[PDB]
DNA sequence: CCTACCGATCGGTAGG
DNA sequence: CCTACCGATCGGTAGG
């Protein structure tokens, strides 16, 4: 019901962008009118605070949560790198590509209530790179040049790749996965 | 020139409030003119868009592969390429080569084309340092598209993130960036 | 949720 | 519901 509409709202946020995108052309997508779509949300900027949220949930439940009871920090990265990689190349949610380019939209109370969510993956990945990098499982890397390139590679994807191309998602998962953290 | 200062001043606000959130009106403001005197030395919005990212492609070319493309030892070229790509952005002097970076499903038919064709010269050129590097042994081997992409992503990716005033500088991001993948081999 | 509309603003162009 | 402009306004659309 809800999150049916985030749904709708998300697949045309995402092909048109969040200012490129009006709510006549969403509520004409979810089968209403442009009166009729603002009973269900308060505005359009609510309306991508909840998308963004709703992709937050979506990605803590594919990728943190599968790999947040690993020991080996090392071992903990590569499986986060193997899922986060497919999160994106799948495009299973387009909630997911939105928090990816409107990184920059939100602005106030609900810009800082999604940034607070991101910067707990950033923590968790900076907490991994000092422990690899200290037990001696990797080459010595600052924890936040390590997360931001560990980032960069795999969240940048989503501007490049595409299902019919050369390689497959794995291929590259595989590829990135060793390029970053090789045997040591 | 009077048609370079309005691409400037219509990339540092298309740059902060992006494109289809900037106003025609307000980048006139910004250029001190009419919103008519505007549209005198511009098209139309799609073709300023244009220019600005065929400028910040001469940029590039300019403060990036104009200084490496000649060096011999591939490894050694995919370094400097890193360092000098890198600063680029940290530096965000060029405002045209933030918004290539953010817009870059933005524009259609033949200005994408046109843009996306220049900047897949980009990535040939990493592909090949990729592939000459993993003959001669210099790096780890590695798919050349994988390489160049996880190239991209660490280095492009900074304009998302980076802020002048944090802990660490512009300099001390490129030596981790570089060290992390380009390490002594 | 619809029909009816609003304040304002959109990209673009008119005559001088 | 000729160059580089200008003051004013075109037809349509935005979020609400
Ligand atoms: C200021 C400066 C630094 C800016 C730049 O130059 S960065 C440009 C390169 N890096 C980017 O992140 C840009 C992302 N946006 C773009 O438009 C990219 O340039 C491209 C998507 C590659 C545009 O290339 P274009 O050929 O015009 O469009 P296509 O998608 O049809 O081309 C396909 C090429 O994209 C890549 N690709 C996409 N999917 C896959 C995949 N599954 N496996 C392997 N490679 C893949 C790949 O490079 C492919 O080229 P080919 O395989 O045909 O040689
Ligand atoms: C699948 C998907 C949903 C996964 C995610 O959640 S995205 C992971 C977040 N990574 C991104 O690149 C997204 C784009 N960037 C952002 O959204 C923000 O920068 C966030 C890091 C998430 C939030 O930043 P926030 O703390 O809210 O506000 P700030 O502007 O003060 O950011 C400061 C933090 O960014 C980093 N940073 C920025 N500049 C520097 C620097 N010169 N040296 C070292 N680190 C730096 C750094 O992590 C910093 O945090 P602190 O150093 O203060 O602890």
């Amino acid at each position: 019901r809800y999150r049916a509409i985030l749904e709708t709202a998300a697949r045309l946020i995402c092909d048109r962008g969040y200012e490129g995108t009006s709510m006549q052309e969403i509520a004409a997508a979810c089968r209403m009118t442009k009166a009729g779509l603002y009973h269900h949300i308060q505005n359009k900027e609510q309306l991508l605070f909840a998308i963004m949220n709703y992709g937050m949930d979506l990605f803590e439940e594919q990728v943190l949560s599968r790999v947040q009871d690993i020991a080996n920090p090392v071992e903990r990265l590569r499986a986060c790198m193997r899922h986060n990689i497919l999160l994106v190349t799948r495009g299973w949610s387009k909630e997911v590509i939105i928090i990816l380019h409107e990184h920059a939209t939100l602005t106030g109370e609900t810009r800082a209530f999604i940034d607070a969510r991101k910067k707990k993956y950033v923590d968790f990945l900076e907490e991994a790179f000092s422990q690899a990098s200290q037990q001696g499982l990797i080459r010595p890397v600052d924890p936040t040049v390590g997360a931001f390139s560990f980032l960069g590679m795999v969240l940048w994807i989503y501007k490049w790749f595409k299902p019919d191309g050369r390689l497959t998602d794995e291929q590259i998962a595989d590829g990135m996965v060793g390029m970053l953290f090789p045997p040591f």
